[PDB]
């Protein structure tokens, strides 16, 4: 994670983040599956499947079978404010940057 100066910076100019989290590009509802040393996440739609293999210590924001809005974090850390474009929209990326960088 970053604070501070950096972070601001970091927002200002649309940086793709070190750590960053992992958002859902599709709603749906939560189907988790971990072996002992593999992890991934299951975005499960009425009809669409999404799948995202993310390393086995990353911390989860989702219970399992939660129905998750598209561009939702699944993953703890900063947002690509990119990936939050195409997955949710402007309006969502405008909110995202102005309450992040008021949070410094």
């Amino acid at each position: 994670i970053t604070q501070g100066l950096p972070r601001v910076i970091e927002l200002f100019e649309a940086r793709r983040p070190k750590a960053k989290a992992v958002i859902s590009e599709i709603d749906g509802v939560v189907r988790i599956e971990e072996t002992e040393e593999k992890l991934s996440v299951f975005v499960e739609s009425e009809g669409f499947s999404k799948e995202y293999k993310l390393p086995k210590e990353a911390r989860l924001l989702v219970k399992d079978g939660d129905y998750v809005e598209a561009g939702q974090p699944l993953t703890r850390g900063a947002i690509d404010p990119h990936q939050l474009l195409e997955a949710k929209g402007p309006e969502a990326v405008e909110r995202y940057l102005v309450e992040e960088i008021q949070k410094v």
